[PDB]
């Protein structure tokens, strides 16, 4: 139902004896010298090699990687493989290789630049896919858009396939061939979300975003993170945070030990942009998910707001939002201080978890719009924010039923540490 | 440094080749007919078996059980055996014998009663704990208190072995040894704070609640619960929920969803008093960890009044605080109902962290008192939960400085459920 036919063109084989499939990539290391090369082979284990190289250089090299499998059920995955190259070259185009043994596939990415000051870079901002026409419509945007996206933030919920029976884990497979077109050539950073947990005890799968945390892979060791689900990475201008909704984050706990350290490694004279990515939105006034970031809030919010985070990023809800800069944090119980205030040094907070999901958006909003809220519109689309420099960056968000170029929401951010004006 | 000495009375070693030590047991399945029987041989592995008798039949039986070891930095543990003792007959003293190999020693238990709606049953309430004087002395005052309790409910923070230089697990031997003349005798329940957490990446230790997993299991699958930091017991007529600060509940999470499946399951037909042990308070007027338990509330809260939760026990601050009945569940962010109010459908909640800790009592307050807050003071001791009926149970707190049967506070809980009357 709205789902794309397991016969779409988007979740065609790559013909050939063991053809690499579901290829993607992300960040590999703290800085942008590193990629993490990830595929699939269903025909047999074949090998984790990568053979890569700039169109400089020219000089070829092998990078080795591990292979892995798992089930699910009744499900049995091929054999998947991770494996990272180190050591690359500033802003440079590679190519790479997989599928060396028997039938090769050939691909290209665009290291970024080295990490500085006033270094420009496009992300796309993409929530809650799915795979139905709809999340073919929004990729097809994003793909299309004129700003061209260099690496894409996906706040989580990548495939749904938990909605179908026993989630048949086919569908995270289809959805891995589905994305490939993007993210076999830039790298999409990933988010934990709600559908990635997969907790279902009644089949006895009990282990927490198993099919997930097989399937993609992210650079955690590299900011001395002891989770996959929690972990920050360095690109261009911008210091990205992710944080996991559905793992602990208590006072005490290894992901809100792990944030409370990290701040403080954070230098806004190299990297001026403060992002932060986590699935659950802490400010949402739809009805759907109303108040469930509350937890995570009464936790991180404060802080957000003492390092002056420029932006948080969200999905969960299938619309679009976005808030004014305000805060919540001058609550003690009995003094009444409870309702968000006009703050220069808070981030806004942007949901963007409208791609496309399984066909449905969610449209029954709070009345009337809070102050807290400036924008938010119940339509499918995606994001782009736009870094120009240390002090500006331009955000645009784009809809589905609207031309590619076409903006329906846009906004200059005005640097916390660098411009902290009005905006 | 309020630490009892390594070669203190309550530290001393059992005598005898191999001779088991840090004997301790807890309820062993849903209902109560069976118990898990725990301890540690120092010299070898020895057997894991477990030789036990009613005083009824007085006919000697065997279960085997298993085996386990491990590290923590340059520390080596000994050899931990937990084995499970099953169908025992209800309301029924037990023998039960460990170290059949080289040096036995024997103990006892009795079964709980079948549960049931009028059954009566006292709980010892027991938080923060600790190895330091005044702990020892808690200790004391629970096990000489004319109430007699029957199984402690123990609200977290156990050894606090992670205060010591690499968090020197000899000191999880040591309160294994010390607790043991309680433990090795009655149940104690256990909730997960977070001085079990040991989360130590500068020591590669990375694995939360290590230590504590390995030495205290729980029948947490017999609640069909995926993991030994929250789970449920049904005892006499309580059903008793154990929850995890230091675990993740987002919607979604195992631990979430454990506890909302858990809850529709709870039959107060059966068993009348809703009891839910967690660490961090989620009502707490004192300057120590103000505010923390926050988080927990805002996704748990509305769930407790909606389902009768009779009273909520958790320790972290060091100190004792009753609350009244009130919530705090009408907040919508933008419409300033932030504000507890009287609510003779919430629980109550009780802060009981005052059983010794290091030493140190949490004596900052917010003044003056919150409208929230029944009673509070900054005193070591401990609670009993003091169950007569399906309608009544009686709450009360015993001081260290006090005499052993003397109560500094008291109060009458009227069930949620069967006895919904005013109880202020
Ligand atoms: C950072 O990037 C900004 C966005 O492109 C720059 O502002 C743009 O500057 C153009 C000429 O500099 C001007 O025609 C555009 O209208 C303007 N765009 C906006 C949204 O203002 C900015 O250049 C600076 O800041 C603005 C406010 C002016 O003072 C310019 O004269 C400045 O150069 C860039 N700032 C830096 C530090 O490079
Ligand atoms: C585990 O490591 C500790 C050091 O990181 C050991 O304790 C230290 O031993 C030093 C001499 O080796 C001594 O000067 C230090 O004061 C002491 N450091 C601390 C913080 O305690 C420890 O060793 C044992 O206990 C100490 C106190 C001495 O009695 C040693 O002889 C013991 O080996 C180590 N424990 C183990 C099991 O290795
Ligand atoms: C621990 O208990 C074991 C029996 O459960 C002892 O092994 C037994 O010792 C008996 C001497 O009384 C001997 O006849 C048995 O053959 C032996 N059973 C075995 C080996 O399975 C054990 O004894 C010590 O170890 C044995 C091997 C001999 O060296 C004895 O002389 C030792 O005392 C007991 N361990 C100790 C240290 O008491
Ligand atoms: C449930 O337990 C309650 C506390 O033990 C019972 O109340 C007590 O009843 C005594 C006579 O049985 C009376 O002298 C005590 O003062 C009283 N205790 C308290 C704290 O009220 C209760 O008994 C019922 O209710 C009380 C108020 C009287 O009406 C008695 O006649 C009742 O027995 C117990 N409920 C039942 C059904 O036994
Ligand atoms: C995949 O590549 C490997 C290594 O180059 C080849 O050995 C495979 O060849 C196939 O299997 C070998 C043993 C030989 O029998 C050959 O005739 C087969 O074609 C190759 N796999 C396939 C199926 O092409
Ligand atoms: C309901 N929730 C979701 C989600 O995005 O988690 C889909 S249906
Ligand atoms: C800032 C601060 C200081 C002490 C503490 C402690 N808490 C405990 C506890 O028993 O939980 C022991 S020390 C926590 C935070
Ligand atoms: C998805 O969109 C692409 C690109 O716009 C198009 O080529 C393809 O036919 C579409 N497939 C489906 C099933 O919608
Ligand atoms: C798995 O189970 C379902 C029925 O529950 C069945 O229809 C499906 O074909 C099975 N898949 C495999 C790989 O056995
Ligand atoms: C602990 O308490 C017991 C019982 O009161 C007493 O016999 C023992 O000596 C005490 N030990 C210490 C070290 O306080
Ligand atoms: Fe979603
Ligand atoms: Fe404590
Ligand atoms: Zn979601
Ligand atoms: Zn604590």
């Amino acid at each position: 139902n709205r789902d794309m036919p397991l016969d779409s063109d988007v979740f065609r084989v790559p013909p050939g004896y063991n053809a690499p499939q579901q290829v993607h990539i992300t960040q590999g290391d703290l800085v942008g010298r590193a990629m993490i090369i990830s595929w699939v082979t269903m025909d047999e284990p074949g090998s984790s090699a990568v053979r890569y190289w700039s169109e400089k250089n020219g000089r070829k090299r092998i990078a080795k990687g591990k292979m892995s499998t798992y089930r699910f059920f009744n499900y049995s995955s091929g054999f998947i493989h991770h494996t990272t190259i180190r050591k690359l070259k500033y802003n440079t185009k590679y190519y790479y290789e997989v599928g060396l043994r028997n039938t090769t596939r050939r691909f290209s990415f665009i290291t970024p630049p080295q990490t500085g000051l006033d270094v420009p870079y496009t992300f796309g901002l993409i929530g809650d896919l799915g795979q139905s026409f709809d999340s073919n419509t929004t990729l097809s945007h994003y793909e299309l858009s004129p700003k061209k996206g260099q690496t894409v933030l996906f706040v989580g919920d990548l495939s749904y396939a938990d909605r179908y029976p026993n989630h048949d884990n086919v569908r995270w497979d289809t959805w891995g061939r589905f994305t490939e077109r993007s993210v076999a050539y830039q790298p999409w950073i990933w988010t934990a979300g709600n559908h990635e947990i997969e907790f279902a005890p009644e089949i006895n799968e009990t282990e927490p975003f198993k099919p997930f945390s097989y399937r993609y892979h992210v650079p955690y060791e590299a900011s001395q993170s002891t989770s996959p689900f929690w972990y920050s990475i360095k690109r261009a201008s911008a210091h990205i945070i992710v944080l996991s909704s559905y793992s602990a984050y208590g006072r005490g706990t290894p992901q809100y030990t792990w944030l409370k350290k990290e701040l403080r490694k954070v230098k806004r004279s190299e990297t001026p942009w403060l992002i932060v990515l986590m699935h659950s939105p802490l400010y949402n006034s739809y009805n759907h998910h109303f108040m469930e970031g509350e937890a995570m809030r009464t936790k991180f919010e404060a802080w957000f707001v003492k390092y002056k985070v420029d932006v948080v990023f969200a999905g969960h809800v299938h619309a679009y939002e976005r808030s004014e800069r305000v805060s919540n944090i001058a609550y003690k119980i009995t003094n009444g201080l409870c309702t968000p205030v006009k703050d220069q040094s808070a981030p806004v907070y942007i949901t963007i978890g409208d791609a496309g999901n399984y066909g449905v958006i969610d449209s029954n909003m709070i009345q009337p719009q809070p102050e807290y809220s400036a924008f938010r519109e119940a339509s499918f689309g995606h994001g782009m924010f736009d870094i120009k420099n240390r002090t500006h960056a331009h955000f645009s968000w784009n809809r589905n039923q609207d031309g590619v170029a076409v903006e329906a929401d846009s906004v200059w951010f005005f640097n916390r540490h660098w411009y902290p004006v009005d905006d």
